[PDB]
């Protein structure tokens, strides 16, 4: 038994609701929220950036450190780094970003990074800003994911949309 309340359950371990990831990381405290990351942990906009405006910028300030010494991450690739007052830790996950034009496969590359933690609070990956059909992020999230993923998706017209097509 867990905190998160209010999902739909598609699968065994795959949970869907019209949420927006702040509030829901606020309300719940999950011991990992995702963030949709990119390779130089630069948080923007999309999610990124609304979950780094929610830590007051401290997000990005350990973002910088931590790119300072280790370089980007690879498109694909995740790293684990402190969750500020939204979540005990933030897996930041970088999904393919259709938009600069980057190999769609690697969605499913990206979602393995969840497999490493038994419980998430997560976004579409390579969703909203990053370019990619939500629909067809779903379902690779659903056969790549063997973790107990909670998936917050703002907008509610998407969110119908998924659960409306969900096969
Ligand atoms: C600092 C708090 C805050 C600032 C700006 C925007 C928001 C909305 S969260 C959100 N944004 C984008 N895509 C999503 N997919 C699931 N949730 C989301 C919150």
């Amino acid at each position: 038994v867990n905190s998160f309340s209010g999902y739909l359950k598609l699968t065994d371990n795959v949970y869907i609701k019209n949420a927006d990831i702040v509030e829901e990381a606020k309300k719940v405290k999950p011991t990992v929220v995702v963030n949709a990351a990119n390779v130089y942990l630069k948080h923007g906009g999309g999610v990124a950036g609304a979950l780094n405006k929610a830590t007051n910028n401290a997000m990005q300030v350990e973002s910088d450190d931590y790119i300072a010494t280790n370089g980007p991450l690879k498109v694909g690739g995740s790293c684990v780094l402190s969750g500020h007052n939204l979540a005990k830790h933030c897996l930041h996950v970088v999904g393919p970003n259709v938009n600069k034009g980057e190999d769609i496969q690697l969605l499913k590359s990206a979602y393995e990074n969840f497999n490493q933690h038994e419980v998430l609070l997560a976004p579409l990956l390579s969703a909203g800003i990053f370019g990619a059909d939500p629909i067809h992020s779903l379902r690779v999230c659903v056969d790549t994911v063997r973790t107990n993923v909670y998936l917050a998706v703002f907008d509610k017209n998407l969110y119908d949309k998924l659960v409306s097509s969900f096969l």
